[PDB]
């Protein structure tokens, strides 16, 4: 019954353009009737470094260190940091989970770069056994919601920035298609900055209209043709 | 003459074969007569969070804080923090810029990420206009020597994963050749877990072999088509 949601929110500023897309989301999917739940990254101050200390208690080799091994080990032993746990179970419970952030680097935000290198370990999100269409969290969906500073413009094919599609790989395919998850389309706010208060008020629009009908939306095949081919 | 290289190192593990391929490049180099400085992140405890603290001045927009804006503004004002402006430190006096580190999530880890969104601000690596071939960065090299958990094999276009370069595209053209950088050909040491012993130290010693004469190499095409292909 009803539909789980989780917000991944990466930025600094309540106010901004990040901001207004997240509250807009919660607002839809609360006005929807859904369950919605949201990580302020930088509120809560959230570690993005993957250390030993992400292991309580006592280490299966405290002579070598080995992340990947350890938080397996950590997670069947339930002995990860509680900051993780936390994270995995909102992951666990959710339906969707909705990753808002401005591009960094062709790339995510640091502190939500830490979010998936600890909270997806191994053994929750992924395993030797199955990943990808063999996830651990398959039937799950993913979105992308990014906000860039370049035009729309600059990110075709042709561009200088190249098509979108490109920097959306590492993200799409081999991160959530990787633990099972079923990516929806992404949605990118094309240099917020640039536009105007018209624009601006657009594509929060689009946003929202788009929210309403998301437990509507078909899975994209996430495929290196769906990337980088055509 | 000589060289200045700086390694952006980003692994726990001083064992770990990462940390191997780091110290051997610090040997070779170092045998060579290069100045070599290593740059070891996890044991800098280094901030990978992108926030209001790394600027000390009065912010431009004290009402909405955007950290492009204020990083700019930080650094041509001289009130970054200081760890930020030590690392541009570094990177400015270098010729050769190597960056170590595991795969992880098809980039770097989060830790390597931050210094990215942190070090290269704007002004320092790029300018609006000023970047790409025009980068602020122009005039040096840079080199990713990726190790990873999946084998080659897994990362070919036909595999489970996809080509390896598809992955380095955020990395080597998003960030490196975007702040200028003339981006060397990647050091990929697959799988080296999985790997047999020999195996093992027959890709450390393919590294140490391949910087006997790295000087002499030419940057590899930085484009959409080295990537990809089509
Ligand atoms: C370290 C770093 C790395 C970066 N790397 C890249 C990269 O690789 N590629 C790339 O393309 N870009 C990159 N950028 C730029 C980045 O993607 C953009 O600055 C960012 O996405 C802008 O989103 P924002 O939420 O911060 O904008 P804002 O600063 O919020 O600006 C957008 C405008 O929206 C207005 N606004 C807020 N709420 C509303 C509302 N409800 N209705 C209408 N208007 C509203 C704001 O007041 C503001 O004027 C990088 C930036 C940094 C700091
Ligand atoms: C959060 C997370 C995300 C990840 N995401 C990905 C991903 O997206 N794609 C992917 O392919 N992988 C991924 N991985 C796996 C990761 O890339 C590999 O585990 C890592 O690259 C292995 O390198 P290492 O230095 O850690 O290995 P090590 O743990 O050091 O193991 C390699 C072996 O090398 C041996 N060795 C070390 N030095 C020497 C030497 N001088 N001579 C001989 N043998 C030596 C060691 O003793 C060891 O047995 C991820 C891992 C984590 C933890
Ligand atoms: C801060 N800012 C503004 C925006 O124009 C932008 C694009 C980038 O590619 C980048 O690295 C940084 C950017
Ligand atoms: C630790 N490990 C084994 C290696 O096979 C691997 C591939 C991944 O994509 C990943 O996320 C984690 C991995
Ligand atoms: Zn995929
Ligand atoms: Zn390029």
């Amino acid at each position: 019954a009803g539909k789980k949601v989780l917000i991944v929110y990466a930025h600094q500023e309540p106010k901004s353009f990040n901001g207004s897309l997240k509250n807009v989301a919660v607002d839809e999917l609360s006005r929807q009737g859904c369950t919605v739940t949201v990580s302020d990254l930088y509120a809560m101050n959230f570690e993005p470094r993957a250390t030993d200390k992400d292991i309580t208690g006592t280490l299966s080799n405290p002579e070598v260190f080995n992340y990947g091994v350890e938080t397996h080990e950590a997670y069947k032993q339930r002995s990860l940091a509680s900051d993780i746990t936390d994270e995995q179970k909102k992951v666990r419970e959710a339906d969707l989970v909705i990753f808002q952030f401005p591009l960094y680097w062709f790339s995510v935000p640091a502190i939500l770069k830490g979010w998936m290198d600890r909270v997806l370990c191994q053994g929750f999100a992924f395993d030797i056994p199955g990943f990808y269409d063999s996830g651990l969290l398959q039937g799950k969906l993913a979105l992308l919601s990014v906000t860039t500073g370049g035009t729309a413009e600059m990110y075709t094919k042709t561009g200088v920035n190249g098509d979108s599609r490109y920097f959306l790989w590492p993200l799409q395919h081999g991160t959530l298609h990787f633990c099972g998850f079923k990516v929806l389309a992404p949605q990118i706010s094309f240099a917020p900055e640039i536009a105007s208060e018209e624009e601006r008020k657009g594509m929060v629009a689009a946003w929202s209209q788009r929210l309403q009908t998301i437990w509507k939306e078909e899975p994209i095949p996430c495929t290196a043709h769906w990337h980088f081919g055509q």
